[PDB]
């Protein structure tokens, strides 16, 4: 039941597809692979495709291939993005050499739409929703998204949302350097590595995209990593005792206690006129100390969502299995995994 592929060069790259996708057209390029556009017959779906770019060329990027492959397979959610198709055009491990991803098209981020516009509380309401309920299903496998900004929420001209690029990282120093949106949605304890961070990293990043829709503003659109961390502790008080002691990294501890202690402000009179739902749900998600911080499930549950809340559509994830990544493996190991898992692949019903 191997489909008949046929060949075009879009933008100098080769694509090789089943006949199936018609009506192919480039949207990008980069060091990620390629990106069209095209429409799949067999679904009605309008879809996009990314062909990996090299991918089995060193140990790390054989890995991140098969990282990339599972994570993508595993993921079958409203609000996240995941794999209507996964195909390449070998016929034998040996000549293995492509794989391409294939996902719904949604055609925007929520960053190139809505970028220094102040929302509506009505679509502020039904966005985040979304991302909540994808962040509840994502985390109820054990995954961490890590990296939640706006130019990651995939978005169609409906606001219908989801969620893309996630548990994947892994940035250059570079990349999280000076003014950055790389660093700007990024909670503290990552930022500055102040301990073994979890899922409740990603609360944070949607407390920063909650209030720049809200505003029209970033939350925290810190210069440097220092001059972000005194945007943060402005807002959110200096640490604590309690939390001080859960800095596990001395250096980081002994640079926290040199800042003279400041407050939390009232978030009442940061966003002004906002919902006061919206403001309590806020200062639920910019909790400094993670441990403390409201969960997607938790916010789901929420007042604010009262609108949308459905507590029988809103569903968790099985488990995900990345004990691969203690591992270990030659080129040809990681290589294998990922065609087995290409091969195995089974379409949505
Ligand atoms: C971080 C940079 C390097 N990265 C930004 C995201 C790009 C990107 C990747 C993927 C993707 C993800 C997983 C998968 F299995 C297959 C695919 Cl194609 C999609 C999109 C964009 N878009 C999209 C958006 Cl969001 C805005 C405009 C145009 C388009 Cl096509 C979709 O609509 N659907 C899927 C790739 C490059």
């Amino acid at each position: 039941e191997r489909p008949t592929f046929y060949r075009q060069e879009l933008n100098k790259t080769i694509w090789e597809v089943p006949e199936r996708y018609q009506n192919l057209s480039p949207v990008g390029s980069g060091a990620y692979g390629s990106v069209c556009a095209a429409f799949d017959t067999k679904t009605g779906l309008r879809v996009a495709v990314k062909k990996l770019s090299r991918p089995f060329q060193s140990i790390i990027h054989a890995k991140r291939t098969y990282r990339e492959l599972r994570l993508l397979k595993h993921m079958k959610h409203e609000n996240v993005i995941g794999l209507l198709d996964v195909f390449t055009p070998a016929r034998s491990l040996e000549e293995f050499n492509d794989v391409y991803l294939v996902t719904h098209l949604m055609g925007a981020d929520l960053n190139n739409i809505v970028k220094c516009q102040k929302l509506t509380d009505d679509h502020v309401q039904f966005l985040i929703y979304q991302i909540l309920r994808g962040l509840k299903y994502i985390h109820s496998a054990d995954i961490i998204h890590r990296d939640l900004k706006p130019s990651n929420l995939a978005v169609n001209e409906d606001s219908e949302l989801k969620i893309l690029d996630f548990g994947l990282a892994r940035h250059t120093d570079d990349e999280m350097t000076g003014y950055v949106a790389t660093r700007w949605y990024r909670a503290p304890e990552i930022m500055l590595n102040w301990m073994h961070y979890n899922q409740t990293v990603d609360i944070w990043s949607v407390g920063c995209i909650m209030a720049e829709l809200l505003t029209g503003r970033t939350l925290f659109p810190g210069t440097d990593h220092i001059d972000q961390l005194k945007l943060i502790l402005r807002l959110v008080g200096t640490p604590g005792a309690e939390l001080l002691k859960k800095i596990s990294s001395e250096s980081a501890r002994n640079y926290i206690q040199s800042l003279t202690q400041m407050p939390k402000m009232n978030f009442a009179n940061v966003f002004i006129g906002a919902n006061p739902l919206a403001v309590d749900l806020l200062e639920k998600m910019l909790v400094l100390d993670s441990d403390k911080r409201i969960t997607a499930a938790q916010a789901l549950a929420h007042a604010y969502f009262a609108q949308y809340h459905d507590p029988d559509d809103e569903p968790v994830a099985d488990p995900y299995d990345q004990s691969f990544e203690s591992r270990d493996l030659l080129i040809d190991e990681w290589k294998s995994l990922t065609y087995d898992e290409v091969i195995s692949f089974v379409p949505p019903p």
